[PDB]
């Protein structure tokens, strides 16, 4: 087999992203309930009221996956729907997380939970959000009570997803929630989000929960220079500090990474660096997840201001590359100096393209079959070359709400039409289950 029967087949979702049922059953805002309402900050308007409806669809949506013989899923619990209040704990919140985990292991598919991937309380924000380090606390108690309450049905934790996203471009530039621009609070809240990891990592050790792993989930790149001079070649240093070493260095080597810390310096307050909390944010994890999905070209431009050069190759609806050798050279880079012989798994990898359901009633998604095999032969090659890769999660499952682009993005292998919120399997859908059988790629 080119994949063993224990290598993982997953798909991937978001609470916010796909769940709907957004005031039920106890669940106050999020931060993108609000940011969704604010004008200008999504795509017209679009919000997750009512999403893909999975709250209320998952036993069919679980049924689907069944079907198409998914092995893992990987799917985000809503803070709002446990804690909606500041430490005030709703049952019916956790009753819903165990019942889609009880179908998904009747089911046979693998559980793996990411803890905070975006929908941060807005009373949480209130009180300043990943600006004030008594999140640590807030964040440490929420994980601890999924912990004691779930770890009889999910094995596999991740506690942050994409924390570049939740700081960079949620606080310097703006696109994603709460939408500050200032560079400072950035860099702190990529702090505190990386120490809120710590704390549920130590939490989590404490437990000792039987067979049980934690990771984290970080989006990763690679970085090419548009030439072979000196300017792009620090530019790509620049570019992969901020996108990529920022978040590995202190997860696995236990310090900033320092040519960044010297360049951010010149630009805003590095103060929060200190060994105490560097031990903390560098416990040792028992898997890493890796979201990617394209490269950078950059050429020297000012702050972060490298131009991203256009390489005159095939790219999806997000404008994004379409380069699967970076997949195989961000695995090897991870083993050759960061991760070594730890468990790797890739939590996210698809793409966006121009669906549309033809008269025959079909989605002949060609070009994202094609990017799925070109990524998945990636994949296999890193694993003949001595890669520990534990399992590959295809982002998503299902269409569904793209952040600050709504629904104008569809990264489903199944189709959602959300006027009457039918599924239809995309041909990637069908190309998947193959694989799935055959183990054959
Ligand atoms: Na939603
Ligand atoms: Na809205
Ligand atoms: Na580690």
């Amino acid at each position: 087999l080119d994949f063993s029967k224990d290598f993982l087949f997953g798909v991937a979702t978001a609470s916010y992203q796909v769940e709907g049922a957004y005031n039920e059953d106890g669940r106050t805002m999020s931060i993108w309930d609000t940011f969704s309402r604010q004008d200008g900050k999504v795509y017209k308007s679009h919000n997750g009221d009512v999403a893909c409806d999975h709250y209320h669809l998952y036993k069919d949506d679980v049924k689907m996956m069944k079907d198409l013989g998914i092995e893992a899923y990987r799917f985000s619990i809503a803070w709002p729907r446990i804690f909606p209040a500041k430490g005030q704990y709703n049952p019916k919140g956790m009753d819903f997380y165990k019942r889609l985990t009880d179908e998904l292991l009747k089911n046979d598919i693998k559980p793996f939970a990411t803890i905070y991937h975006w929908d941060l309380p807005q009373w949480a924000d209130d009180l300043g959000g990943w600006l004030n380090r008594e999140i640590v606390e807030w964040y440490g108690e929420y994980a601890e009570k999924l912990f004691s309450e779930l770890g009889g049905y999910i094995k596999n934790w991740i506690t942050l997803n994409e924390p570049w996203c939740s700081s960079f471009l949620s606080y310097f530039i703006g696109e994603h929630a709460p939408g500050h621009k200032d560079l400072g609070e950035a860099l702190l809240v990529s702090h505190n989000l990386l120490l809120s990891h710590g704390k549920a990592v130590e939490i989590f050790r404490g437990l000792n929960l039987d067979d049980s792993k934690i990771g984290i989930t970080l989006n990763l790149n690679e970085v090419f220079p548009a030439s072979d001079s000196d300017d792009d070649k620090v530019a790509a240093q620049i570019a992969d500090g901020f996108q990529n070493r920022w978040f590995l260095d202190p997860l696995f080597k236990g310090k900033y990474p320092q040519d960044m810390v010297e360049y951010f310096g010149k630009y805003a307050k590095v103060d929060f660096i200190n060994d105490e909390d560097l031990k903390l944010i560098s416990q040792k994890l028992d898997f890493l997840g890796v979201n990617y999905y394209t490269r950078a070209v950059v050429q020297k431009g000012g702050l972060l201001d490298a131009v991203q050069i256009d390489p005159g190759n095939e790219r999806t609806e997000m404008g994004w590359e379409i380069y699967p050798e970076s997949l195989y050279n961000i695995l090897m880079r991870l083993k050759r100096e960061y991760t070594y012989d730890m468990p790797l798994y890739i939590t996210e990898n698809g793409a966006a393209f121009n669906d549309v359901v033809e008269d025959d009633g079909r989605v002949h998604d060609e070009k994202r079959v094609e990017f799925l095999k070109q990524h998945f032969k990636e994949a296999k090659r890193f694993l003949n070359d001595g890669g520990n890769l534990k399992g590959y999660f295809v982002w998503s499952l299902m269409d569904n709400f793209e952040w600050a682009h709504g629904y104008s993005k569809r990264f489903g292998i199944v189709y959602v039409d959300y006027e009457t919120e039918k599924r239809i399997l995309k041909d990637s859908a069908l190309w998947y289950k193959d694989l799935i059988s055959t183990r054959t790629i």
